[PDB]
């Protein structure tokens, strides 16, 4: 009987199931297809992972916020705003099918928003292009969970990608805010919104611009209401990330190094509490001395079964 952190390739196997994902503690990774930067200057204040897709699935993440640009009709490129990433979106799809054909009982749930203008040449919008050339593409048929379930349990999307809809609007029917209205999203804030026709109350944490202090402070009000809902129909997503700013390299990683470990020493502290989805930069990026972050939320998760 070891720690659910000893295996976070395949760590939702380990679970009951039964649970819906929202009950269910996950580790996220912000901006997570912005590993391929290099260039120093840049990566200061774009680049907020140093790892893969694979090893982030293999240290135990399953929340993927990917951020597209629409290069083509048929084409989403993965961008930081302005800043193309490298690959295109069938990248991070193939990567994913195959992690999940290799650890069956796991989900992943993606996260999809449009992080910058269209190329010229473009004439569908960025939804269509999705939903048609990605979610209802052959090339792609059972990756994507098509449940009409709001509430999802992990056995009904275990081995599926489950569509976290930060779109706008959508047509797409299945996964979290698939409806015409999508999910309204305030920014830079603490926010609540019902998404999926009033199914379920989404709780987000996503005050990015804040400074080191504010941030933390931010995080630990939304966990500390987090640890006293039990309600399955309650979701919550907690950004643990920030933009950068300070001196000329107060990094997103300088913010990542500060913030992961008070908040995994935090989570700790609290044994088996739930926490919510907590979305992180640096994801699996350990410190010699501090608690870790990726770990500390798989961890917080009670197994009993
Ligand atoms: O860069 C910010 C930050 O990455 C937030 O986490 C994301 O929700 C915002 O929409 C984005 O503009
Ligand atoms: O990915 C990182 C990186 O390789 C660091 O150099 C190492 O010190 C960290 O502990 C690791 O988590």
């Amino acid at each position: 009987s070891d720690s659910l952190s000893k295996s976070p390739e395949n760590w939702m196997s380990k679970l009951d199931d039964g649970k819906h994902l929202t009950e269910i503690n996950i580790p996220g990774s912000h901006d997570s297809g912005s590993f391929t930067l290099k260039d120093p200057v840049k990566s200061v204040w774009a680049k907020t992972q140093d790892k893969d897709y694979l090893t982030q699935m293999k240290s135990g993440v399953r929340f993927f916020d990917i951020r597209g640009r629409a290069s083509a009709d048929n084409m989403i490129s993965v961008h930081h705003g302005m800043v193309y990433l490298h690959h295109e979106l069938g990248k991070f799809l193939d990567d994913a099918k195959y992690y999940l054909s290799a650890y069956p009982n796991e989900t992943i749930v993606m996260s999809m928003k449009k992080d910058y203008d269209s190329d010229s040449k473009v004439t569908k919008t960025f939804e269509e292009i999705f939903r048609e050339y990605y979610y209802n593409n052959p090339q792609y048929q059972n990756l994507f969970y098509t449940g009409s379930n709001a509430n999802p349990t992990l056995k009904e999307t275990k081995g599926k990608i489950v569509l976290f809809n930060r779109m706008g609007g959508t047509y797409i029917k299945s996964g979290y805010g698939a409806d015409t209205s999508g999910i309204q999203w305030a920014d830079n804030a603490t926010f609540e919104t019902k998404i999926n026709n009033g199914s379920l109350n989404l709780k987000v944490q996503d005050e990015y611009k804040d400074y080191y202090d504010k941030k933390v402070e931010a995080v630990k009000n939304l966990l500390a209401k987090a640890k006293t809902d039990s309600n399955k129909d309650n979701v919550y997503v907690n950004f643990l990330s920030v933009a950068s700013g300070g001196s000329a390299f107060n990094s997103t990683y300088n913010y990542a190094s500060y913030i992961n470990p008070e908040i995994a020493k935090t989570i700790k502290a609290n044994g088996k509490a739930r926490t919510g989805w907590l979305i992180v930069d640096y994801a699996g990026y350990t410190w010699p001395g501090y608690d870790d972050i990726v770990s500390e939320i798989i961890d917080s998760n009670k197994l009993e079964h």
